[PDB]
Parts: structure tokens; C-alpha cells; sequence
């Protein structure tokens, strides 16, 4: 809701982040065709999504900070960091795929699976995650929050990265990998991957540029929102086997990718012997009956129905957790995120 | 010399560096696994090169920084900060290799190459990346010059991969691209991809630690510094082509790549209509006799001499520019560097 009537004007700020960061080198004549491709990267990578997780900053802002204090210049820095975290998210993204090697992202083929782009979309991806700093440089210097958002991003992005590692490390290509498929394993994974930079960046963000920095404070906050990312990564999860891909806007893989999926941890959490033979001959490979094989075994444990009963069991938690430490945060900061992905 | 007498105490530290990466991490225990996998990065990718650019923070460090204000703490900030120049190598390394598909990296397989990494590799070079600001932030924070160098950092990477990003654009895989590959292309890549973080990055981080924040003495410097990156390049172009793999490390790809090499250009600006013909339909191609081809073009052009008159006249040129511009900066800050690569 909140989210919703702040959306459209968020979009409609993206030209004006495109235009700052080309006219920026307009005193550059010579890197012309790199600013020109980085346009490129920008609205192939940075546009299609939900953008909940600029949104989130924007929305925190409005409600952190005072209304006499949220002049236009103010509005305007909240919707650049807000854009700031959405191009973390497409540098993710765009490397991502390529790791995972994924086809389809928001509704249309991977950047890197571009015929003419291919192993080119690395550099992409650098150069998505370069804007980020460029952005806060340009405006946000003179703000007394200029190194605590630096800090933040750069943390966050060490965080997703630690965490990407983990995914990677336990999901090697052409092992069985069942053994490594723990729940305190996956647990640790989505901390870090999903967890930081999804759910605590945003909020972080705009609680510097509320001014609010006590650690004790951002302490409270990340025990809300890393719950809430552990959540909301179980739903990736979920999705990428038994989600709507007109929805979804993405082809799922973590089959066959060996992933240490909720769903594949969920499975041998019930398995019998002879389920988990079946499981361990067809999981991690990419024949499509094998991959069949697996959805079959899911569906007969009843994992859809399992993750509902997660779902609405971990909203209770959450919404507990709120009671205990959104103070003194209005409530409506995480009420309303949590809505968003509830 | 002075490089010589400083390189292996640099190395000596890089064990420090590892160290502290890890432990700084020993309070998590869940992310072991990842900090293992980092651990075996850094000394497969950080480690085996001249370290040029990282012995070239220490000793400009000790050049610019009085006697007396050399303690203990200070030394081992400016090593660590070498040593962050170093990663940022590093992740560049790992990266350009994926993307011109090089086999052989400072002797060994590169990195990607290696069975079971893959492409598993563009996680670990940004894992790399990250590294400096965690080394930045643990020796720098409480520094005067903590965000000068946060931003010269930043603000060298995003001009490395603009730099990138021309290259790539400049050699599109299958085409033919001779048109292409001018002079004035040729400069305006290499300024941007080597000459910015080679040069200007390890000279001004030593400037910065050194209380030296002038924009007038950073301009001064980076016009010796930028024209010495362009021979370093042109010099890395030469050297894929008529350099001893065994002393180089490395397995050149530039004509397979279709590369703007300075090579290449020389022989454009030569070659009769029916040498510029062979040319045409022999670059950028992976068959041996192709390149072979090419190859046998440049040494009819007599390249190689043409190289060597360019070195002297090039260096020549750079002292020419040292005598303007050193000053007020000790001159053997540039000697010592122009030593290093002439
Ligand atoms: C490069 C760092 C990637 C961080 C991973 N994020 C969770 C987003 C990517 C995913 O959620 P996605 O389902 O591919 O969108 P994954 O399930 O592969 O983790
Ligand atoms: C990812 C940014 C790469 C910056 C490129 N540098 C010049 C180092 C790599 C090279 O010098 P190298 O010869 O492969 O070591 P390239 O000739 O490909 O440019
Ligand atoms: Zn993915
Ligand atoms: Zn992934
Ligand atoms: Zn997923
Ligand atoms: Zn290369
Ligand atoms: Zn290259
Ligand atoms: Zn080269």
C-alpha cells in the first residue's frame, strides 16, 4: 500500500539516475561507447523488478524522519540511495545468473545469455555495483551520513558475497551433495545471502539518513529483518520449483543446480531410504525427467503444503519479533515490508 | 633497487593480510567453510606476481613521509594499503582472464581454469575486491586520510572497468573489426584500463597517506603517471605477442580476441591495401595458423624494431615530464617507478 503510492514516482526517478550517471563523463568525450553501454546495462538490469527493496528505503525515510526535515533535496537523496540498493541488487542479479546459469530473469533472457553480451556481463555487473559509489559521491558527500552509508553498502555486499560463496561451496556441479544439505547449513547460507543485503540494507540506510546510527538500535532492527530475509529466501526457494513463472518472471534451476534448497533440506528432513535413493540419482543433474523425478518426490511429501504452514508459522514469529523490538521504530517500518513479502 | 630492498619484507606481510582477513571472521563460526575458500583465492591469485604496484605504495610512502613520522604503525598501514592495491590486481586478473578466455596466469593455470572453479571464479574476484575495504577499514579507520583513500579506491575501479568496457566493446567476438583500432582509440583505452590503477592509484594513496591532498600536486602527478601507464600497456601489448612465456608468466590472446592492441594499430597505420587483406582475414580468430599469420605480418612490418625505438623515445619522453612535474615531490618517487618498467 504505502509501497504501491511511492512505486510510480520511484520509476519515474530512474531517468534522472540514468542522465546523472552519463552526463557525469559528459567532460569525457573519449568513454562514450563505455557510458553509452552502461546505459545499456542499466535498463536492461536495473528496470523489470519489484523494486521493493528501494521502495523499503524510500518508505523507512518518509516515516523516520520528521516532515520538516524531508525538503526536496532530502526526498531526493532518499530515492538515489533507494535506487543505490537496487543496482546492488542487478550487479547481484547479473552475476547470479551467469553462476547459476539461469535463462530467464524478469520476464526476458539473462543479460549474459544476450546473444553479443556472454562472459562480457562480468564486467556489467562491476560496473552496476561502480554506480553505486558514484551515486552517493554525487549526493550524498556533504551529508554527515556519507561514510556510514558507504561502510553499509561495502558490508553489505562482503556479506552477500561470504554468503554466495557458501551457496556455491555447497552445491559443486556433478557431486552428490545430500549430506551437506543440513538445515543449520541453509540457515547460515540465506543469513548472509538474501538476509543483509535484501532486508537490513534498506532499513540501515534509512536509519542513518534518519540519523539514527546507535548500535543498539541497528542491533534491534537486524533481529527483525534477518529473520524476515531467512523467510523470504525459503520463498525463493520455494518459488523457483512451484511458483508461477509468468509471476516469477525466471525459470528455476536450483535442481539442477545441486542447490541447498529449503525445499531439498525440507525433503530429506521425511524421506524414506528408498526416497532418498530416488533422491540422490536424480537430484543435481540436468535431464528434465530427473528433475521431474525430484518435483514428484516433493509433491509426494507434501512440501507445498508444508511451506504454507511455514509460511503462516513464520509471519507469527516475525510479527513477535516486531512486537519486541521495533521500539523506538514506528512498527509501520516493518509492518509494512512485512506485508510486502507476506 | 629500492624495490628490490622493500619486496621481500612486502611479502613477508601478505601472511599478516590472510591472517587478519580470516580471523577478523573467527567470531563467525558458520561462515568457515567460505573463509576457507577465501583463504585459497587470496594465495592462488594475490601471490606470484612482481607486486609492483603494491611495493610502489611502500616506497613512495617512505619517500614522502618524513623519518620520524615513520613508527611501526604507520609502516605496517602502508604495506596493508599496498597490499590492498594488490587485491584490487587481483580482482581485475581473475576477471580478465574469464573474459579473454587466457589459459595461463603468473606461471600457472589461470584461476577459472582450474577444475571444479569455473565460473565459480567471478564470485571469488569480487570477494577479492571486497578485501580491500575490510583491509581499508581495520588499519585506516581512524585515519585523516581513511575516506581519501575509501574514494581514490572506488574511484580507480569504476575507471579500470569503464576502461574494460571499451576494450571489450572495441574487440566484439566474430567481427571484424579493423576499422575499429585507431591511435586515438587505442590511447583512450588503456588510460581508463591500466594506466589509472597502475600508476595514478598507488603514487596518490601514498600521496593521501602522506598528508599530500592537494588537487594541484595529484594533477601534477597524474600527468607522469597516466603517460607511464600508456608505455605499460603498450608494453603488455608487445609482450602477449614477442614476450618469453617463461618469463612472462602468461600465454598471450590478443590476436584470437580481436584486441585494439597497440600491435595491431602500428601494423594498420604500415600494411599495404594487400597486407591490411591478410590482416583483415587472419585477426581475431582462434585457428594457430591464422594468428601465425598475423604474427608473421608484424615481424615483415618490423614491429619489434618499431617497439624498441617507441621504449626509448617513450622514455625519454616520461623524464622529459618528470623534470616538469615532479615537483615539489622527491623525483626519485617517478625514478624509481620509471626504473622499475623501462
Ligand atoms: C551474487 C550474489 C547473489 C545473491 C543471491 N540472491 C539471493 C539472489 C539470487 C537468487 O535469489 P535467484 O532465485 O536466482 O533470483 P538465488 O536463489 O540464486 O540465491
Ligand atoms: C577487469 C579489468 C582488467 C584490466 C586489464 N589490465 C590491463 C590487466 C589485464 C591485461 O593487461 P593481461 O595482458 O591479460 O594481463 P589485458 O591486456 O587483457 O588488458
Ligand atoms: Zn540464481
Ligand atoms: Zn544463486
Ligand atoms: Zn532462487
Ligand atoms: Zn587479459
Ligand atoms: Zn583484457
Ligand atoms: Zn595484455
Amino acid at each position: 500500500d504505502v509501497y504501491a503510492q511511492e512505486k510510480q514516482d520511484f520509476v519515474q526517478h530512474f531517468s534522472q539516475i540514468v542522465r546523472v550517471l552519463t552526463e557525469d563523463e559528459m567532460g569525457h568525450p573519449e568513454i562514450g561507447d563505455a557510458i553509452a553501454r552502461l546505459k545499456e546495462v542499466l535498463e536492461y538490469n536495473a528496470i523489470g523488478g519489484k523494486y521493493n527493496r528501494g521502495l523499503t528505503v524510500v518508505v523507512a525515510f518518509r516515516e523516520l524522519v520528521e516532515p520538516r526535515k524531508q525538503d526536496a533535496d532530502s526526498l531526493q537523496r532518499a530515492w538515489t540511495v533507494g535506487w543505490c540498493v537496487e543496482l546492488l541488487q542487478a550487479f547481484f542479479l547479473v552475476a547470479d545468473d551467469i553462476m547459476d546459469s539461469s535463462l530467464t530473469r524478469r520476464g526476458q533472457i539473462c543479460w549474459y545469455q544476450k546473444p553479443g553480451v556472454g562472459l562480457d556481463a562480468i564486467n556489467d555487473a562491476n560496473l552496476l555495483e561502480a554506480c553505486i559509489y558514484r551515486l552517493l559521491k554525487l549526493y550524498c558527500r556533504e551529508q554527515p551520513y556519507y561514510l556510514n552509508l558507504i561502510e553499509l553498502f561495502l558490508q553489505s555486499s562482503y556479506q552477500t558475497e561470504i554468503g554466495q560463496t557458501l551457496d556455491l561451496l555447497t552445491a559443486p556441479q556433478g557431486n552428490v551433495d545430500l549430506v551437506r544439505f543440513t538445515e543449520k547449513r541453509y540457515k547460515s547460507i540465506v543469513k548472509y545471502k538474501t538476509a543483509f543485503y535484501s532486508f537490513y540494507l534498506p532499513i540501515a540506510a534509512a536509519m542513518y539518513m534518519a540519523g539514527i546510527d546507535g548500535e543498539k538500535e541497528h542491533a534491534n532492527a537486524k533481529k527483525i529483518l534477518l529473520e524476515m530475509g531467512e523467510f523470504f529466501q525459503i520463498q525463493d526457494d520455494y518459488l523457483d520449483l512451484f511458483g508461477d513463472p509468468s509471476v516469477t518472471g525466471k525459470i528455476g534451476t536450483d535442481i539442477q543446480d545441486n542447490k541447498c534448497s529449503w525445499l531439498v533440506v525440507q525433503c530429506l528432513q521425511r524421506a524414506t531410504p528408498e526416497q532418498y535413493q530416488i533422491l540422490k540419482e536424480n537430484y543435481g543433474q540436468k535431464e528434465a525427467e530427473k528433475v521431474a523425478r525430484v518435483k514428484a518426490l516433493y509433491e509426494e511429501l507434501d512440501l507445498p503444503a508444508v511451506f504454507l504452514q511455514y509460511e503462516e508459522d513464520s509471519y507469527s514469529h516475525i510479527m513477535a519479533l516486531i512486537e519486541q523490538y521495533a521500539a523506538p521504530l514506528p512498527p509501520a517500518v516493518f509492518l509494512g515490508l512485512a506485508r510486502k513479502i507476506y
